């Protein structure tokens, strides 16, 4: 309950309890918003489609990293939840706008690109949600593949991998799978290994034949060995 100053509302006393609802209340810098019973909310709240997370113990804005649910969380100076690509110290961190601002972990552009925000203990990261260096490396998280430069960012296109070609989605970074249809061109990557195919190749019981050098589907008529 929120006993205000003197002369708040309706000439209260010093201390006094008034009525207080649906607004914002700033006392020495901590927030706290009251509903329509003059009564301070608490938990997870949304107001003004903003989200602001009161402590269960002192209904106070609570406005920085912290924990619930032993997830990590960040909300701005004045409380709001924010998300995106955030750095903290000298680490960064990346919180899902779809996951409730979640920290997660995986591969998500910062400023100069996809970069690897591992979990615990990683190959050389022990900080979970901290970027580390991935450097000239392949990584596989929940089935989809990546690839990592020097600089310890993803890439998109054609790649050639140990001499073998995969293609990488340039705004996903997915190695290719399956048919795909590439400036006009159809090529067949394998399901299992996203390797480029080559040559004569049999799917779902149809016969087709992939150019050995440039991989693409063979259409109208071809001389193969000499045979049309």
């Amino acid at each position: 309950k929120y006993f205000a100053p003197a002369n708040t509302h309706n000439n209260n006393l010093e201390g006094q309890a008034i009525v207080y609802q649906n607004k914002f209340l700033t006392i020495n810098g901590k927030k706290y918003y009251f509903d329509n019973n003059s009564k301070a909310i608490t938990g997870w709240q949304v107001i003004d489609d903003k989200k602001y997370y009161f402590n269960s113990n002192t209904a106070v804005a609570d406005t920085n990293l912290c924990t619930i649910n032993n997830e990590k969380y960040y909300f701005s100076y004045d409380g709001i939840l924010q998300n995106g690509y955030i750095t903290i110290g000298r680490l960064n961190f990346y919180f899902d706008s779809n996951n409730d601002s979640k920290m997660t972990t995986g591969v998500f552009k910062g400023p100069n690109g996809f970069e690897y925000f591992a979990p615990a203990n990683t190959y050389n990261n022990n900080l979970e949600g901290q970027a580390i260096v991935y450097q000239n490396k392949f990584l596989t998280i929940n089935g989809k593949k990546y690839y990592f430069d020097n600089k310890s960012k993803a890439v998109t296109g054609w790649q050639t991998i140990d001499g073998k070609k995969y293609y990488f989605n340039p705004n996903t970074a997915i190695a290719a799978m399956g048919w795909q249809a590439i400036d006009g061109k159809k090529y067949y990557f394998n399901p299992n290994t996203a390797i480029a195919t080559t040559g004569w190749q049999t799917i779902d019981g149809k016969k087709y034949y992939f150019n050995p050098n440039t991989a693409i589907a063979a259409t109208g008529w071809q001389a193969i060995d000499g045979k049309k």
